[PDB]
Parts: C-alpha cells; sequence; structure tokens
C-alpha cells in the first residue's frame, strides 16, 4: 500500500523509508505542513508521525487525528509522533530523565499487532528527552522499560499507535519487523 511518512524533522526520517522500501512497500515522505487535501490525494494506506526535535514542529499531524475519519487508516507514531498522539488524546507528555539516546530493553506486554511474533523483550533505540507520563484515555500500554511506562501503546478501538523509540534504526532488536508487522496492518 502507499504508506505515507509525515516529515516532522528527525533525523532518522530516511530510514523509515528504506526500511519500508527493502519490505517492497510503496511510500513517500512529506512535509508535515502538507494540506490535508493533497495528503488525501495520495490514498494513503497508512500514516506515519515521523519523530523531530520539537512539539512545536509537528504541523498537520494533529489536523490528521482532527480529521481522522476522512483517513480511517493505520497510524503510527514515532517518538514525537507517539507523544503528539499522546497529547491530542488527552495523555500527558513531559520530559525524561535520559535525554542520550542509548540501547534500552523493554519488555512487551500486549503482543497485539506491531509486536506480533516477535520476543516478549527487545533492546530497543531511544532517548527519554520527553516522554508519555499518562497514558491518554481509551489507549492501552503494549511495551514498557525499568523506568518508562509507556514506551508503546494503541488506541483501544481505532488502529493508531505509538512508539517512543526507533524501530527504523538499526541498532533496535527486530525494528524491520515491527515496521513490516504495521506494513501489513496496512494492506498488501
Ligand atoms: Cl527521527
Amino acid at each position: 500500500m502507499m504508506i505515507v511518512i509525515m516529515d516532522n524533522g528527525g533525523q532518522y526520517v530516511h530510514r523509515i523509508w528504506r526500511t519500508l522500501r527493502y519490505l517492497g512497500v510503496e511510500t513517500k515522505i512529506i512535509p508535515n505542513t502538507t494540506p490535508l487535501e493533497e495528503i488525501k490525494a495520495m490514498n494513503p494506506k497508512g500514516i506515519i508521525f515521523s519523530g523531530g526535535p520539537s512539539l512545536e514542529n509537528t504541523g498537520n499531524c494533529e489536523k490528521v487525528l482532527e480529521h481522522y475519519d476522512e483517513f480511517n487508516v493505520p497510524i503510527l507514531g514515532i517518538c514525537l509522533g507517539h507523544q503528539l498522539i499522546a497529547k491530542f488524546f488527552g495523555g500527558k507528555v513531559g520530559r525524561g530523565e535520559k535525554a542520550e539516546y542509548s540501547l534500552v530493553e523493554i519488555e512487551i506486554i500486549d503482543e497485539n499487532e506491531i509486536f506480533k511474533g516477535l520476543p516478549k523483550r527487545l533492546k530497543v533505540w531511544e532517548s527519554h528527552m520527553d516522554e508519555v507520563k499518562e497514558l491518554p484515555p481509551k489507549f492501552k500500554i503494549l511495551a514498557r522499560s525499568e523506568t518508562c511506562p509507556i514506551e508503546a501503546m494503541k488506541h483501544e478501538e481505532l488502529p493508531i499507535y505509538g512508539v517512543q523509540f526507533h524501530p527504523e534504526v538499526a541498532h533496535t532488536e527486530k525494528g524491520e519487523e515491527i515496521l513490516r508487522n504495521f506494513a501489513k496492518l496496512c494492506g498488501e
């Protein structure tokens, strides 16, 4: 399917695209400020809200959520994208303890999907410069780490997913497979 990646300015955005391309998925990176009508014309079968340095630069990602019925496809937020989803849906985001990137062990408490067929525990590449501190209503925790309770989440009714870490970075164990599982929700 056509998976649209909304670029929030993050350093790893091109790795999202290259991973999907390796998997044979049709995908395009677009500016986060792309007008909604132009996004709709791309006929997205899925949308990814990429990482980026700041919640002050999320463009039309919240607008897509506001207009979710016009898209009605799976959405994955990565880091900033996970955080902006959490804020939109009524959770809380705040500064975390460790801003520097590192490999962190997570436990998947609900395989669901993005973690389908994968080990229960994974080492993932991530920062906690910011973090989802309080789960939005109508969401479920999918994964946690020793000190971060909400490493991944999903809406309980809609196919809207968030991960704090970067599956597009190869240091992340099974990162490619997480993105493949998401792509499979979108079709093919
Ligand atoms: Cl990024």
